[PDB]
């Protein structure tokens, strides 16, 4: 880099390697790059600066250079300590765009990183978009540095878990700036969260441990859309999959998949005993993987229950949906290699480094598919970055911080994308795949009541 | 002596009844409504005039509606979906049912019929359950005054509702209506593994083709679509799948489906050269699941594989041009639904001719004409959302409104959530599933009470 | 004109038949090709053949092929249910002797193969024997061994047969030589096993229209059939354990992705209701046998099923369950033709409303083709292939014609050539519009095969 | 102060100690071994030289080796199969080993040349544990003399089993072997579940990209295709495969794919014409698994789809015409194993080009070469019988017998079918799996003891 010094990456020699995967990626990512050509030459986010916070793979690499192609100006950290690719944090870099990312974070350097996009030269930055996955850049900006959301026109949040911290400040009239929901458009949760998942999670396992998986016994906690993808990448491998769920719903669907539905305690009840827990089925489990969004869901009583030598992971935002606190407190970790670690039930001090009864953690409990891989392949978070770009430009160009009271009052909400953007974000990912799509004709267009151009459903479809 | 009724052979219910009480055993969600509400009688007083598929599992439905204190008069809403021994079980259980499997048109719409009038007079209606709309069509247009007495319209199926949404907009729907499809117990349960369980049965019973490696054309992938696609994939059929909506496709792709389309650029200008023949050539099986019109038209009849099956599992029989067929080629009857289609002319056909398709149940809905519909666990779930409309909506007394409360009341809604996990809950217990409760912590954690709802309306599942 | 010499259920479901055989030929290209290659030839003129093995619409396009090649037949069904009325009517429509009908009682069943062996109250001078299962063999044997020194060989369609054949020749008892056809990989590996994936959940929808997804099934055996059964239930979306006492296919079950578990504690098997795992056995909604085996469903793990579970049997023999017990001690309750709920109450009468009762399919007999219509054409096509190139093999080689010293060199129990196996399996694929790709000539040599063939050494498992 | 090695790491020993003390909890057939043999020693006086990959699994194997008396010298069988830490590890505990990630050629034979000599002459072998046939024919065609003291080969692979077999044929084996590829639990494990498990794995950690919607052409569909046309069809590729063998191919069909041709009607003649080139432009990856030559060949590669992905798995990298690649077309390394091949010419390339292909480990096998081969859990099959097989052909002692007693033994044998069920059965409990016991009712019944072997020699599970 020249003189340009407003970065801090694990090595900025990965630069050009970061590169040569930034330019396979743009091939893999037609709906992004569609923007890209599509909005180049008028500029819409020019005048935009975006906080933005979110795992600084090669995938958001693209991201980035897009909106800055389209105008915008950013400053930008990651939203895990482990979800960072160096060669991609080092070629954003070298392309002169503030970063402050790198694999392997502490704790103090992740809130360090995100303070550094939030100030420049020791004072706040004139931000005026936030882009955010998992809520914690966002809740930063309303407690610290409430001052400068008067000049943010907007968030755009990526993920389910942030979205709902969104909806509880706005439920509270804490929310200062409106928000687009970004995660539940059908491009994006329907397609990131559930088959990313089923991409990423078995490569993240493989990596790790090398463990067959073909026989092997899985307890997947949750059957959402990131624990349907998750079921899915087990059992595809040839695991015996159960799955573990609170919601009926959910939990007919994994039925009708084709999976046992259990609980890891005796009738459902989770009392907080030992005698609550099914030892029986816990100690069958070779593997478990959270995927709730929740807190506590592989519990301290579930992991001294579980058979020796199972791995243990999450795949969920945030690692307190596995108690690795009381892990930490009483049980000796040997780490295995970078984000691998053997955790020994016999003790706290030492351990026999022939012990056999220990469980595998992956990633110290942190999402696994970033954690231990690379997380979702770039023709996946092409979807969600084409609607990242697209609330990106809904946003900025709406100027919530310049309008009068009553126009501000009307708008502070949190927002989807109108199906019609979510289509045409979808058209270009199946054009990717060489899919071709049939145009109605005008008389099967008034048959079921559509527009020839789309939308094609209500509001109230689920796909 | 009882003699309000119509079935192919009422010496067919003792078989039904044995197939009734083993259907009970698969549908406890139905069942346990029967205990649930049997001694508060919901439904005392309701006159449920019913057209929907007379199966077995119909048959349980029918009983749970009359257990809970409902009178009905009931017909089936296809005219190949009846299963005679159902038919004949209800008809011996007192019960006013006119179906019976290969009716004709003009039987059909006789059949509905019977059920709106008793005696020749219009029959005291006050509740109405649909699979299609063609019942409460006929009401709307043909008996207007019958409608100030009735409460509601619970309809099972996405064409009915499609329907009732139409004149919601018109300003010409004269009761409210509940889309029993759009709770996720019914659209994505009997729409989708429905299908799944009930595709290839059909297509086994009505041809035994070996389907693994062969190639197959799913023209449509919403739920039934879906639920087609793995019948197909799950055999090893080479799946295809063609849509209009680009999200449902980008779903077809990822679920690692060929994405294609009939037509050149996807561009249906109505001629031949529009239509892909190289990849209509390679196709074994074509099956359409759109609610739509025409969606295998006679082009892509023309341009189709020799000995090329040809099937319909959406609502109506017009996503195939059959119309095209009768006109112009000539159909050998192999076994009843199934005909061999001779591309060779209409004045009759070579017995040995090699230029043929096979059509199933006459382009009718295939999984119903062809073998049995979807099992009992499945309809369990459809048919237990059926039974808590039925109630939602008697219990509301629309038809006792004034008319403006009428106006402020007519709508087209959904059950809420709190129904559909309720039935889904039981579905799981059926499987020997067994659901987590939430402790407190967990449950303010992520915002919902123990008991649910555990996702905002909004959610897609 | 006046043919009289069949016993079927309902000749004038012959037009029925005819048109399923005109769909049948058109699935079936390598027994057609046969027929187109061979008729004028006529290789089989002069064979006289008594033919048993399921009277379906599959064995139906066999039959004709081998009349076709010049032979004459003799036919039954080697099963009580496995009979496809309207093909065992269109058969005898064409002058064909068959004695088959879905059905029969156990003396009807051997009533029908001896109407084969019998022409007109006296032995047919038969030559040559095409079988499945070997009950036309055994009866050969005791019954009519002096029609054996006629008769130049058999044809053995199946697993349980070729290991009663292979019994005969370790005790000198086999008269005449044999092609065990089941061993071809066109068979074998078609049949036994794809042909299951197919036919074993169709039956059972026919039978029960049972949802399968979700609910949990116990396949009895890991060999070509439990592959294929267990298959026919995971696609379908089953959570399907395994069984097995092969530990190398109690391996690749593991290694498919399913559980593999014993009925009894510790696989031990001491014949007390105390070595049933009852908590195992309670959850189980479906059993399906496939071992060639005897009483691998017994009736101490019949009493511990969960409560209205289905129970069935694609393996050749109905004593893979003990259906024995259940008739001595519980109620049969018919709910329509081959369904039968079995009361655990009691023997004496049943409440209709009881909830303690099993569905058995097919009275435990193979359940594909007892509750369905058996393996699609497409499939039998492999199997028949084979059969009828067998059929020549033999019929050529003329055994009965030799004398005594080398008749005792020429018996034994043989499969077909590799060359034949992969021709059968070209054809196949060629119906399936599959296009081979050909070796250049120094592939060829590179692997060390010829350009056409065959290519894989005899060893090869495949 | 053992220095009788050369790894790239030494200090990556205590890394790779930690995953050999993992891999020994997934290796319960190698591990039961292990303890079975120790005390009797049966490979004491053993000198083995072996030749096999590097990786950890191959570790437990050469220290289960050494711990039942062999003294081994180790080299790997691919020049980048090699784990460093697991080389690191093996030299750290005294034993000699050769080997790293990323050697050239000349230095791949430098490492088997390292394994054969000791202080400058050739070491007194008697034993060979090979993967491949690259060590057997260094030594029967530069170090023949060596041979009259070796008792054995037990030979890893398809393709070294080829090798032996063409030696044995024309007269210039020297040695008896066993074929370690045609047991059960190694054919029918090793080469098709492990290709499973690690084919997608390898593509993934090379180009990250997304397989489900994708196209996919296995070339070939022995154990190896099978396994890899899982491998991607499992993840959501749309699989096509070809074949040369029919058997091989109509299995195919039945598995659910497609079989197709790179050559109009399968006919190769060498020329671009016979290139099926709209089916080649539309394949995003071709993977091929044959043991043969020139099966990806350069009018093949002339006609994929632009930024195809190009793999083999097979033993040898000429399976893929790479000398084609080389000569004509410039490679841009992305990073280690992953090279962009660009099609515009060969005197460098445009870093924008679109018009490449994204060759992996060089055409070199992709599973290892990419990621880190099969799962112990798999390998435990496969060195289970190395095992067995090396103690076997040590305690008959061929070296030693005189003339004609070698001529009745000098053959290529696979391991009887009792030790491959008790291989299987250490397996199946190392899932928790219980394998049920015959009765003696059975067991007479189906003509086998109840102790096995339960198949005759002719069964091809
Ligand atoms: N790693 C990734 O790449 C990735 C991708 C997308 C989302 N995420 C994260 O994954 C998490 C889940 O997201 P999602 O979109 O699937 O949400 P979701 O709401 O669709 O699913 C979560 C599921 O967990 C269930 N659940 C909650 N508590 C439970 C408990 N105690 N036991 C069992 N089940 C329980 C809920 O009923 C729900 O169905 C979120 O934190 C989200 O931010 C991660
Ligand atoms: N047979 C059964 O058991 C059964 C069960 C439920 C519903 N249905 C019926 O099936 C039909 C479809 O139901 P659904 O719930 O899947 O509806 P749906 O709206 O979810 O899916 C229909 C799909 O067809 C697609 N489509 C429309 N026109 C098309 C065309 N010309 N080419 C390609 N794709 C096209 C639409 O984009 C849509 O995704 C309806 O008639 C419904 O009543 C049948
Ligand atoms: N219904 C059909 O269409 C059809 C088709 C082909 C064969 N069959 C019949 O099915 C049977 C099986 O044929 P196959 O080719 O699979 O034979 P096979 O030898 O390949 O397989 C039988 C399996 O049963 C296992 N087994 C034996 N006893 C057992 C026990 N007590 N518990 C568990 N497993 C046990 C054996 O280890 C073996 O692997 C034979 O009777 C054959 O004739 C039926
Ligand atoms: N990478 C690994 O981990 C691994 C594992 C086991 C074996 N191998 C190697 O993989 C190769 C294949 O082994 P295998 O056990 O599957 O052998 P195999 O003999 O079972 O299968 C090879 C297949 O290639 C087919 N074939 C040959 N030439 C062809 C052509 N021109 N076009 C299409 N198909 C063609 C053959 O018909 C055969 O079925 C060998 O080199 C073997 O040593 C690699
Ligand atoms: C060409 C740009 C346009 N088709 C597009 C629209 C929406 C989302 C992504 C895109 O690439
Ligand atoms: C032409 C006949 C020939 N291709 C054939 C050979 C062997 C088996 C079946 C067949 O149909
Ligand atoms: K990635
Ligand atoms: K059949
Ligand atoms: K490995």
């Amino acid at each position: 880099p020249a003189g340009f010094t407003d970065y801090k990456v694990a090595d900025i020699t990965l630069a050009a390697w970061g590169r040569r995967e930034l330019i396979i990626a743009e091939s893999e990512m037609p709906a992004l790059m569609g923007l890209r050509r599509k909005y180049a030459g008028q500029q819409p986010l020019k005048g935009a600066k975006i906080l933005g916070c979110i795992h600084m793979t090669i995938q958001t690499g693209v991201l980035i250079e897009t909106l800055v192609a389209l105008g915008a100006e950013v400053r930008w950290s990651s939203c895990n300590i482990f979800s960072t690719q160096d060669q991609a944090a080092a070629a954003i870099a070298a392309a002169g765009i503030p970063v402050f990312a790198w694999k392997g974070e502490t704790e103090e350097e992740y809130e360090w990183c995100i303070e550094q996009t939030i100030l420049k030269d020791g004072q706040p930055w004139d931000a005026n978009m936030v882009l955010d996955d998992g809520g914690d850049l966002t809740e930063i900006l309303h407690k610290k540095y409430p001052q400068m959301l008067e000049r943010i026109h907007g968030i755009t949040e990526e993920t389910t878990t942030g979205v709902h911290r969104l909806l509880d400040m706005l439920k509270n009239g804490t929310l200062k700036v409106p928000a687009i929901n970004v995660n539940d458009s059908v491009t994006k949760s329907k397609n990131d969260n559930k088959y990313g998942c089923r991409h990423s999670l078995n490569d993240a396992i493989k990596r790790g441990t090398d463990h067959l998986l073909s026989g092997k016994q899985a307890l997947v906690i949750g059957y959402g859309d990131v624990g349907k993808g998750s079921s899915q990448s087990l059992r595809q491998e040839g695991m015996i999959v159960k799955v573990a769920e609170v919601d009926p719903i959910c939990a007919m669907q994994a039925c009708m998949d084709g999976f046992e539905v259990v609980s890891p305690y005796k009738n459902g009840i989770n009392d907080g005993t030992e005698a609550s827990i099914d030892a029986a089925l816990l100690g069958k489990i070779d593997l478990i993987v959270t995927t709730t969004g929740n807190v506590n869901v592989c519990d301290a009583n579930m992991l001294k229950a579980l058979k020796k030598r199972a791995v243990v992971c999450n795949i969920g935002h945030f690692d307190n949906e596995i108690d690795t606190a009381f892990m930490r407190k009483n049980w000796a970790w040997e780490e295995v290699k970078p984000q691998v670690h053997k955790i020994h039930r016999t003790g706290k001090d030492g351990f026999d480094a022939h012990n056999d009864d220990y469980l595998i953690l992956l990633a110290e409990g942190r999402l696994v598919n970033l954690g231990n891989a690379t997380g979702h392949p770039s023709r996946i978070m092409d979807g969600s970055f084409a609607n990242q770009v697209l609330a990106q430009i809904h946003l900025f160009e709406q100027k919530y911080a310049d309008l009068p009271a009553a126009e501000k009052a009307k708008r502070l909400s949190v927002e989807v994308l109108p199906k019609k953007l979510d289509e045409e974000v979808a058209l270009e990912m199946v054009k990717g795949f060489g899919g071709v799509v049939t145009q109605l004709t005008p008389k099967q267009a008034e048959y079921i009541g559509v527009s020839v151009e789309g939308p094609f459903k209500p509001d109230t479809y689920r796909y």
